């Protein structure tokens, strides 16, 4: 899976909304509980090259958060959220101003992927959903979901 | 959207629901969901309607289902009801492969469209999803699926 060259992460600090997302297995995005049905609401760069992501997901009929921090390693583009490196956040591009794509991806087993597209302001964008298309082109994709801007301006995009 | 010489003796027989989409996330986002249907075989009649013979999931089992779309005057556009709310659209066929239909609903407040891509065989066929993928392109979808061939000789499962 081919990541962002040159990405520079202090760039991509602030407020961002889940527009589209796309899973390797049905089951992982399907149901409004599903693992890797989170939402992203925010994105913090730390000094030392690091990224928190701010998540929300549903769990037992209510709206939860949680911080995930993204380690550096040698590649920009490539983070690691567990000591066993079997679990990674890959940024596939942004242009910084309006989108970004990444992918959660599990290389534990069968490759898990769970990939979103991401925008800076609650409203449809044909051209970043384009990019994450094509972006999604070489993957074993088996599931896609993409919200309407009422979702996104929504706690867990109710 | 709708194909022009439709030959429902041709599309008779054997199918497996490769890929699924819809306006709404709600209609696909569980095995419970209303269009989360599973077409299993097609069945013309001498009156020129055509029975879809379905499984759903219920409960941890599989059900079966057969609906009758009705002929109307527009070729390749059928009616479930007699309220005209529900209908099948075929979009596209070769018969010999794969077939693309959507089921539609236009009762208010907004209208709900549930399309599948149909093989004639329990394999992943690139070009069969290539072509439902192009003929989405132009409808608002929400939700999309497709299936291994494990889960194509699985039926509902
Ligand atoms: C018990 N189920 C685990 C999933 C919960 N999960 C949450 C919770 C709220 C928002 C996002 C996430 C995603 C990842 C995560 C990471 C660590 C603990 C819980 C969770
Ligand atoms: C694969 N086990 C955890 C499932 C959910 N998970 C995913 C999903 C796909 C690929 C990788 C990962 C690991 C990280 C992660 C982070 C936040 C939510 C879900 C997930
Ligand atoms: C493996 N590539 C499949 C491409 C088309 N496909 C997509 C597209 C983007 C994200 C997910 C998926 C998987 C399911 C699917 C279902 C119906 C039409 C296209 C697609
Ligand atoms: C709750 N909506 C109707 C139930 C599902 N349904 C759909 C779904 C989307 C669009 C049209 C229809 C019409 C009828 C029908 C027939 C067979 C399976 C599902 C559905
Ligand atoms: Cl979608």
């Amino acid at each position: 899976t081919q990541t962002m060259k040159g990405l520079d992460i202090q760039k991509v600090a602030g407020t961002w909304y889940s527009l589209a997302m796309a899973a390797s297995d049905i089951s992982l995005l399907d149901a409004q509980s599903a693992p890797a049905r989170v939402y992203v609401e925010e994105l913090k760069p730390t000094p030392e090259g690091d990224l928190e992501f701010l998540l929300q997901k549903w769990e037992n009929g209510e709206c939860a958060q949680k911080k995930i921090i993204a380690e550096k390693t040698k590649i920009p583009a490539v983070f690691k959220i567990d000591a066993l490196n079997e679990n990674k956040v890959l940024v596939l591009d942004t242009d910084y101003k309006k989108y970004l794509l990444f992918c959660f991806e599990n290389s534990a087993e069968e490759q898990s992927l769970a990939c979103q597209c991401l925008v800076r302001t609650p409203e449809v964008d044909d051209e970043a959903l384009e990019k994450f298309d094509k972006a999604l082109k070489a993957l074993p994709m088996h599931i896609r979901l993409s919200f309407n801007p009422t979702q996104l301006e929504e706690q867990c995009h109710i």
